[PDB]
C-alpha cells in the first residue's frame, strides 16, 4: 500500500522549539500534513542530505525507533564514540546494555533514595534560604540533575562541586574546551585506576566488579558519558518543565499526594506531556522499508519527535491536556525498543519525590514571572533556562 511521496516542506521558523511546556504551533501545523513528512532545512543540512524525514504521528515514531533492523544509530565518520551506548546497534549494543541493566534496578534505586532526599532537602533549604524570585532551575533542578548523577557514578562528596562544574563547562574556544576534556579525562582514569584496584558498591564498581578484565576502560568512561548526558539535563528538564506545567495545572497538584499509585501516573503524564528528549538521535536507514506508505530508502535519515508523537491523538484522547487521570497508555517519553530508556526507573522515582518534596515544603508555590517570559535552554535535550519562583 503506497501513497504519493510525502511533500518536501521548509523546515519551520519555530521547528522543536516550544510555547511555555507545549511545541510551539509551528509543530502542528507540519503535524498536520502527515504522520511522516521530509523536511528540509537546517536538520538536513546538518547531516548532509537533500531532506530528512520526520515521522512525528504516535505509531510511526513507535515503529521506527523500535526498529533495528532497518536503521542504525553508528555515527558515520570513531573512537570518541566508544562506550556511547545509545549509538550502538546489536550485537554491540547488547553487551553494553547488559552491563548497565544490574545498576539500574528498582531495588538499586531503593537504596538510593535516602541519599537522594537528602540531596533535594539541601537543595530546597537553599531555595528557602534565597527567598522570593529564588531561581528553582538553577537551584534545584539542575543540581539535583548533576549530584544524582555524582551520586550513581559514585563520585566522591568532596569533588562533586567540582565534578559538576566541569559537567557545565564542557557542555568558550575549542583550546579552552581540548583543557576541560583532558582534565576530564584525567580525573576519570584516576577514578577507574582506584575502582579497579577495589571495586565498591556504586555504578561503576560493580560493573568492574562483574566483568572486570571483560571491559575495557575507554569503555567505561564512554559508558559514564553516556549517562552524564542522558541523565543530568533530562531530569533537570523534568524537574523545571514539571514545575511549570502542574503551576499551569494546579489542580493535578493535589494527585502527586493522593496516593503512591496516583504520584506514579502524574509522574508518567508528565514524562509524556512534556517529552525534555523531544528529539532523540536520528535514524538512518541500512535497508529500503515501506513506512506508512512512505518508501524510506537506505541513506536516508529519519528524525523521530517522541514530543510530536505522544501529543497525538492516536494515543490518547486530549493528548495536549495535562490529565493524570487519564488511562494510562504506552507513550513514547522514554522511547522504545533496545534504547529504551535505562534510567527510567531511576528518574520516575526521583521525579516522584522532587515534586513531593517540593509542594510539602512550598505549598503556595508560584511562578514569580509572566509565563511567557521564561526562555529555554537550545540543546539535545530541552530544559528552562530559570525558572524564578515564590510562595
Ligand atoms: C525523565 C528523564 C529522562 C527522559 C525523559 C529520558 C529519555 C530517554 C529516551 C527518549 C531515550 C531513547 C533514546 C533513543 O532511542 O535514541 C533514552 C535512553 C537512554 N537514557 Fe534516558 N531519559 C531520562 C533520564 C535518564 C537518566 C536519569 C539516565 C541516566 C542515569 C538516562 C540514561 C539514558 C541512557 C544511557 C540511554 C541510552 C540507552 C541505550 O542506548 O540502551 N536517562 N532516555
Amino acid at each position: 500500500d503506497i501513497d504519493q511521496v510525502a511533500p518536501l516542506l521548509r523546515e519551520p521558523a519555530n521547528f522543536q522549539l516550544r510555547t511555555n511546556c507545549d511545541p510551539h504551533e509551528d509543530n502542528f501545523g507540519l503535524r498536520a500534513h502527515g504522520p511522516l513528512v521530509r523536511i528540509v532545512g537546517e536538520s538536513s543540512t546538518q547531516l548532509g542530505r537533500d531532506f530528512v524525514w520526520q515521522a512525528h504521528g504516535y505509531e510511526v515514531v513507535r515503529r521506527i525507533l523500535g526498529d533495528h533492523e532497518h536503521f542504525t544509530t553508528r555515527p558515520q565518520f570513531e573512537a570518541q564514540f566508544v562506550g556511547q551506548i545509545s549509538t550502538y546497534d546489536p550485537p554491540e549494543h547488547t553487551r553494553l546494555r547488559k552491563m548497565l541493566t544490574p545498576e539500574f534496578t528498582v531495588r538499586r534505586i531503593r537504596r538510593m533514595e535516602p541519599a537522594i532526599q537528602s540531596l533535594i532537602d539541601d537543595r530546597l533549604d537553599l531555595l528557602e534560604a534565597e527567598g522570593p524570585s529564588a531561581d528553582l532551575q538553577g537551584l534545584f533542578a539542575d543540581p539535583v540533575g548533576a549530584h544524582a548523577l555524582c551520586e550513581l557514578l559514585g563520585i566522591p562528596r568532596d569533588d562533586q562541586r567540582e565534578f559538576v562544574r566541569r559537567i557545565r563547562r564542557n557542555a568558550r574556544g575549542l583550546k579552552a574546551r581540548a583543557a576541560d576534556s583532558a582534565a576530564f579525562n584525567r580525573y576519570l582514569d584516576n577514578l577507574l585506576a582506584r575502582q579497579r584496584a577495589d571495586p565498591d558498591d556504586g555504578l561503576l564498581g560493580m560493573i568492574v566488579r562483574d566483568h572486570g578484565d571483560n571491559v575495557t576502560d575507554e569503555e567505561l568512561k564512554g559508558l559514564c558519558t553516556a549517562l552524564i548526558l542522558g541523565g543530568v539535563e533530562t531530569v533537570a528538564g523534568m524537574i523545571g518543565f514539571g514545575v511549570l506545567a502542574l503551576l499551569d495545572n494546579p489542580g493535578q497538584i493535589e494527585l502527586l499526594f493522593e496516593s503512591p499509585e496516583k504520584a506514579e501516573r502524574v509522574v508518567n503524564e508528565l514524562v509524556r506531556y512534556l517529552s525534555p528528549v523531544q528529539a532523540p538521535n536520528p535514524r538512518l536507514a541500512i535497508k529500503d522499508v515501506v513506512i506508512d506508505g512512505q518508501l524510506i530508502k537506505a541513506g536516508d535519515y529519519v528524525l523521530c519527535s517522541i514530543l510530536m508523537a505522544n501529543r497525538d491523538e492516536a494515543l490518547t484522547p486530549d493528548p495536549d491536556v495535562l490529565d493524570a487521570n487519564r488511562a494510562a497508555v504506552s507513550d513514547v517519553g522514554f522511547g522504545h525498543g533496545i534504547h529504551y530508556c535505562v534510567g527510567a526507573a531511576l528518574a520516575r522515582s526521583m521525579l516522584r519525590m522532587a515534586y513531593q518534596t517540593l509542594w510539602r515544603r512550598f505549598p503556595g508555590l508560584r511562578l514569580a514571572v509572566p509565563i511567557e517570559e521564561v526562555k529555554y535552554r537550545s540543546a539535545f535535550v530541552d530544559c528552562p533556562d530559570q525558572v524564578p519562583v515564590t510562595w
